[PDB]
């Protein structure tokens, strides 16, 4: 999957169902966030910016990666929103899932063992 026209408007057809959230109230996600989160996580992982897997050993690598470095970096609202937005990328992308909020889906995510808890 190379930026597939069909997996990529799909996927995201799909992944802006889910809400942006904060913690009382509600929010639309949008591509703008999406996309910074995505890609600063693919950055992360020493991959290109533009990194749009289509495979959950791809998206599953970048989430276990990333966690690993968000843990060294310490916490961060910034560092945790990339990487909640990997899971429900991966889960509202290749699974084509419409969870609710972004919390929602990754939640599920490792829920499942997508997402490993080191």
């Amino acid at each position: 999957g190379n930026l597939k026209s069909r997996d990529w408007k799909m996927a995201i057809k799909r992944c802006s169902n889910v809400a942006v959230g904060v913690g009382g109230k509600s929010k639309k996600f949008g591509e703008g966030n999406f996309r910074w989160a995505i890609r600063m996580a693919n950055v992360s992982t020493g991959r290109e910016p533009g990194d749009i897997p289509e495979t959950l050993d791809q998206l599953r690598l970048v989430i276990c990666d990333l966690q690993e470095r968000r843990e060294k970096f310490g916490s961060s609202k910034e560092i945790d929103m990339a990487i909640v937005t990997l899971k429900v990328f991966a889960v509202a992308g290749l699974l084509n899932m419409t969870v609710s909020t972004a919390a929602a889906a990754e939640n599920m995510y490792s829920q499942m063992g997508l997402d490993t808890r080191p």
